[PDB]
């Protein structure tokens, strides 16, 4: 997260860190045994880390659980990043409490101008590389489809939306991928891609979760 602020320990209870000896992507807990993340975050040997704040120190409240299965959307395209969404089933159910809770799936899509909270342990610099120890937060509005497509001509599909600031300085970044974009208590987006980070006229692009609600439910019900 570039230009954000320190969330505060356990203030984003549904945030998860995907770990393979180091943090590589974020994710969102949607129920006691399933996590939603980005398809481009896929890899074998994933350990899901819940209830984290400082990812480099065991502080208490953390729950480490191995992924038993990762389900990348069958129509995911690695070149265009269309359908950049993945479901991860936990080997065992997480213990839900005030520090580890699930986030609700949307019943309807969000409209332009809606304020959302984006969070993660991704890079905090636009011109450099520096990963934070604690979870960072950023409040950002969903942009109109018109401005989104003007910013990235021919690259925005109906399964994506832009959020952020055109003047630059505030954006999600590398390492935040797969993380949550929550608006009005509902998971509306997944950190997916963008051109650089926090650059002028290049807002972040996010997977539009409202288009996948039925797919998520049907997939979870059969696994
Ligand atoms: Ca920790
Ligand atoms: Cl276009």
């Amino acid at each position: 997260i570039v230009g954000g602020y320190t969330c505060g320990a356990n203030t984003v209870p549904y945030q998860v860190s995907l770990n393979s000896g180091y943090h590589f992507c974020g994710g969102s807990l949607i129920n006691s045994q399933w996590v939603v993340s980005a398809a481009h975050c896929y890899k074998s040997g994933i350990q899901v880390r819940l209830g984290e704040d400082n990812i480099n120190v065991v502080e208490g409240n953390e729950q480490f659980i191995s992924a038993s299965k990762s389900i990348v959307h069958p129509s995911y395209n690695s070149n265009t990043l269309n359908n950049d969404i993945m479901l991860i089933k936990l080997k065992s159910a997480a213990s839900l409490n005030s520090r580890v809770a699930s986030i609700s799936l949307p019943t309807s899509c969000a409209s332009a101008g809606t304020q959302c909270l984006i969070s993660g342990w991704g890079n905090t610099k636009s011109s450099g590389t520096s990963y934070p120890d604690v979870l960072k937060c950023l409040k950002a509005p969903i942009l109109s489809d018109s401005s989104c497509k003007s910013a990235y001509p021919g690259q925005i599909t109906s399964n994506m939306f832009c959020a952020g600031y055109l003047e630059g300085g505030k954006d999600s970044c590398q390492g935040d991928s797969g993380g949550p974009v929550v608006c009005s208590g509902k998971l509306q987006g997944i950190v997916s891609w963008g051109s650089g980070c926090a650059q002028k006229n290049k807002p972040g692009v996010y997977t539009k979760v409202c288009n996948y609600v039925s797919w998520i439910k049907q997939t979870i019900a059969s696994n």
